[PDB]
């Protein structure tokens, strides 16, 4: 009973790279309670509607945040090639989705802000032949591949990060770069939804 | 006139992370001439090819030497991820930048070798919450902030190093962690050149 949402609210939120995720079974929900405490501007879903989400029973809810600034809300979208959708965080193309922009307020004191925003901007693979490089795009559901040589802050912005692959793993270079955006007045984040339907299994269903 | 790169040739070269840093303005240089005192192993340049940094004109010559061996190639191909561009030495973002790795040659007798090659494999900042752990990296074309508490030879590694940092700095520690790499046979050293250009300043000239 009662799907816990503390944990999004204590401490630092990672980068959009190192998304924090939640996943609730067997319990119920209200949404419209947990983003009352926030400045929300921006609310899309796909395969389902703002108003459906918040008041539907599921299988599974997943719920990934992280600290994201408002400029960059035109590279969440896998129509454009932004960095973010390719190698940064990428939704389930198969399941009904949701992606919210919030406003942390002064009020919410629980949540503290990082030194700034970074994000991956490129992570791609040389081969054999020293020449060509391949970019390594981000899976529904997973890290970036690069998340391994990337730390969870960029010092500086246009830091380069490279590994040596092993035979087992191919061969050539993993070669990624990251880059920063100044912090705002109050934190950013991101809220990203995944929900599942079952057969039976329907057990987060919302409070009344 | 006279661009002077003789006291790289005098004495014994620092370790990486006391690169000595030399400036040029308003002077005549042959890079050619300095490169054939050595055997030159690998030479990289970022936004500047090795032909045109050895033949136009600047407003500034940057040029830092020290030992490294050449068995830490990988160790700077890396770079972010790696301890070198973490905590030893990082060029420009800004500014055309070359890295030269050079074996000295047994003519080349004014160059004596050290005892072996150092360089800082941690240098954070724990505070006084005793554990926190905050990476203190370094910012292109500037030392490592660890210098102050590393000697300019690691004596054994895996030595540790610590000072308390006081209340008006901010207060807590300072830790560093020093590493070695035996000398080899002749002396292995790398070199930094960065460039700027100016408005009519480019006096640094190619001599002809
Ligand atoms: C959720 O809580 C809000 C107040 O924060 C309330 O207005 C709303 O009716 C609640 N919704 C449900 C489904 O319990």
């Amino acid at each position: 009973v009662e799907c816990d949402f503390s944990p999004l609210l204590s401490g630092t939120p990672p980068q959009v790279y190192n998304f924090k995720r939640l996943v609730f079974t067997n319990c119920n929900y209200n949404l419209t309670k947990l983003l009352s405490l926030f400045s929300v501007n921006d609310f899309t879903c796909s395969q389902i509607s703002p108003a459906a989400i918040a008041s539907n029973c599921y299988s599974s809810l997943i719920l990934d945040y992280f600290s994201y600034p408002l400029s960059m809300k035109s590279d969440l979208s896998v129509s454009s090639a932004g960095p973010i959708s390719q190698f940064n965080y990428k939704q389930s193309f198969s399941n009904p989705t949701c992606l919210i922009l919030a406003t942390v307020p002064h009020n919410l004191t629980t949540i503290t802000k990082p030194l700034k925003y970074s994000y991956i901007n490129k992570c791609s693979r040389l081969l054999s032949d020293d020449r060509t490089e391949v970019p390594q795009l981000v899976n529904a559901n997973q890290y970036s591949p690069c998340v391994s040589i990337v730390p969870s802050t960029v010092w500086e912005d246009g830091d380069y990060y490279r590994k040596q692959l092993s035979p087992l793993e191919g061969g050539g270079w993993l070669v990624a770069s990251g880059s920063t955006v100044a912090m705002t007045e109050q934190l950013q984040m991101g809220f990203g939804i995944t929900v599942q339907y079952g057969t039976d299994t329907n057990s987060v269903c919302p409070k009344l």
